[PDB]
């Protein structure tokens, strides 16, 4: 018999997260890693939060149990993310209009929207930008869904082409998913102002779109509250909508699988019955999610002193991210640069998306030992005052 | 335009993870939890593994990241999953013709092995034991695979049918998965005797079987070597198969999502391409594995004096379930059933398949509090001293 294994075509490794094994094979001193989004400190390590680990202290001598959670996980988790989310005392949640399942991750809450709503509802497309995280379309293939790609970023200008965003989702149909990025664009780091955002949602409402946000970076562009507005102005006048949110960045929980996916309906009966379609959907790809990392996130937001001090941490990365953005422009410059990089500062979250070609960034792994995604994609929140000035003359070299 | 939701169907609840709702809401002092199965002590707690805690202390003050796993998760996990698995020292792992997924639980795993061979291969069936574990068929339909049942178990005389088990299987194509249960089969508790796992192993070599092996139970038979010698025996003279092993009841880590899937092939190059796809259909559902449990697993397997604590407990779990199932016959007896409850003594694992009906365990909730699953299967594992009188007076009661 022929191995049922013998027709498999070969996957490539992705194209972000096969950064870490390309960057720790390089044999070249004075390799920089610039690639998955993750925050460095100015010594060089990715941390674990202080508020994490006083959190994780706390589960130590308290928990008693390894017991399943429910199929959507801790209600205090979900009643947390609710309020992040949409405001203590929104409307949504006063009516008891969302429903959150705690995911393994953003991306488990991407998937469960897409297993849901392909075995429960009419959607058979999903919009989204270019570019995007290239992960977004395959999450929602593997659930047979078509995803089509509309307008965003002017890659001459360095902006958001509104005009073209409006008129790419002309053909967006009622009844189709279109997914924005609540905050910080991956990769652009453009987002549309309050005025843009408003536009969209009424442009949304008008034409019976289902609008999905993916929430990955909640407080690394403004602030909490100011990163949700966007979200904000499509929940005030939708009957429904999907969020898939992560706390892999803003708590640092990257490999415990944080996230959250939020439905909203019309009302209470109606969300309530999706939801249980929801929770079947789950059932049958991982069964309930992990606890540790949502318990941390419940055990810091639950708690007014802990929330203080994770908040702070918040803000501190923020801080040191948009030094490194100037510092990143500065060095540029005094190191040859004739290209302006000004663009860069207006940038939100923890890249740059730089403009670089797929040949430069192979250039940058191959001759300088400098490791960025191959969309130009660069962590700015990767960047030291120790590795910038080698940084910037390899990336000078290749332009 | 009418919402996306507003004619979803309401799912039931699952049937058995269901019951912890139930259960929970349950007023009465006296209820009983027979439902899902987890593991009780004698004071009544579902408690966390000392190892377990152990590993966890570690953790706590040695972690200095949380940076992403890969997307195969902890390369240790994976190594000494496969010498749990296979034996260290195996051909299969000198051979290099193995490669293992660390996964959010042997739920995740099963749901990676069906998406995996939904999307890469020929594969469109999956036989299934009658009867099996429900959430079985809802994994495997999630991934666009039918499912099809293959006898074993005479409910009437309490043991397998091992020759209708072996003619329902003639229908089994070559290029079909059947499904096997390493040890302790859920519901029944009845596993095939080492010849005849030797005998399915040689006729699913001639007739073409892909075999998906479910080991979630790993040590509560007899033993941890032991309780692989069907695996080892089908390892032995398999060109492919695929393994999906839970660590949730073995380290008492339920919440914290950990599993595994292995992948065998005929060779290197043709483990290592299927495996690519693995990794790929991975990325696309929920990214990359939870750290913590698994940390934990290899924290204990990979340090001696920390390992033969944790089996140790092991050990002890199995012998007081053992006990437990003793206790439940004879106190069965005593409370006034009549009948013949010894076939319970010869089940494997955490359950009795009882033989009660579908109105017997309804009245078992309803009347006296004792949550049990539909089927009859009922948690010998959550039987105490302290419950055991009250639990035997309400099964006697429904008779
Ligand atoms: C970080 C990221 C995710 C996925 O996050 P996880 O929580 O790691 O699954 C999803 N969407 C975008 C846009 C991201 O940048
Ligand atoms: C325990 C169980 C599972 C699920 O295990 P998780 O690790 O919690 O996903 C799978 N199969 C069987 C037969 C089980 O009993």
């Amino acid at each position: 018999h022929v191995g049922t294994f013998e027709n498999i075509t070969a996957a490539p490794a992705d194209p972000i997260l096969g950064l870490a094994d390309l960057f720790r094979a390089d044999e070249r001193p004075g390799k920089i890693n610039l690639g998955i989004g993750a925050y460095i400190d100015e010594t060089g390590k990715f941390p674990v939060l202080t508020s994490v680990k006083k959190a994780e202290q706390y589960l130590l001598e308290n928990e008693t149990t390894k017991s399943y959670l429910g199929i959507d996980g801790i209600p205090e988790f979900g009643r947390c993310t609710q309020e992040l989310l949409f405001g203590k005392g929104s409307a949504l949640i006063n009516d008891k209009r969302a429903r959150t399942a705690q995911t393994p991750g953003g991306t488990g809450a991407l998937r469960v929207a897409a297993d849901f709503l392909a075995k429960n509802t009419s959607v058979k497309r999903v919009w989204v930008s270019n570019p995007s995280w290239p992960n977004h379309k395959s999450v929602f293939n593997s659930a047979g869904l078509e995803v089509r790609e509309y307008a965003y970023y002017d890659a001459e200008n360095h902006t958001l082409d509104f005009d073209a965003l409006i008129n790419s989702l002309n053909e967006a149909q009622a009844g189709d998913v279109v997914l924005f990025h609540g905050c910080c664009h991956n990769p652009t780091g453009i987002d549309p102002t309050l005025e843009q955002w408003q536009t969209l949602a009424q442009l949304s409402v008008e034409k019976g779109w289902l609008p999905l946000f993916d929430f990955a970076y909640q407080g690394f562009a403004r602030g909490l509250e100011e990163d949700a507005e966007g979200l904000r102005a499509f929940a005030a006048m939708h009957k429904e909508l999907i969020v898939a949110s992560s706390y892999s960045k803003n708590f640092g929980l990257y490999n415990e699988r944080v996230g959250a996916c939020t439905l909203v309906a019309a009302d209470s009966e109606t969300v309530d019955r999706a939801f249980s379609q929801m929770k079947a959907a789950i059932r049958a790809n991982y069964s309930n999610p992990p606890a540790h990392g949502a318990s941390v996130v419940a055990t810091i937001l639950s708690n007014d002193a802990l929330r203080a001090i994770w908040e702070q941490e918040l803000t501190d990365m923020r801080q040191r991210i948009q030094r490194m953005r100037q510092l990143f422009v500065n060095t540029l410059q005094e190191k040859g640069a004739n290209r302006d990089f000004s663009f860069i500062i207006k940038q939100n979250g923890m890249f740059s998306f730089s403009g670089l070609t797929k040949e430069q960034v192979l250039r940058l792994r191959e001759e300088f030992g400098v490791y960025a995604v191959a969309s130009g994609r660069v962590n700015v929140a990767g960047m030291t005052p120790d590795n910038m000035a080698p940084l910037c003359e390899a990336i000078v070299a290749v332009l």
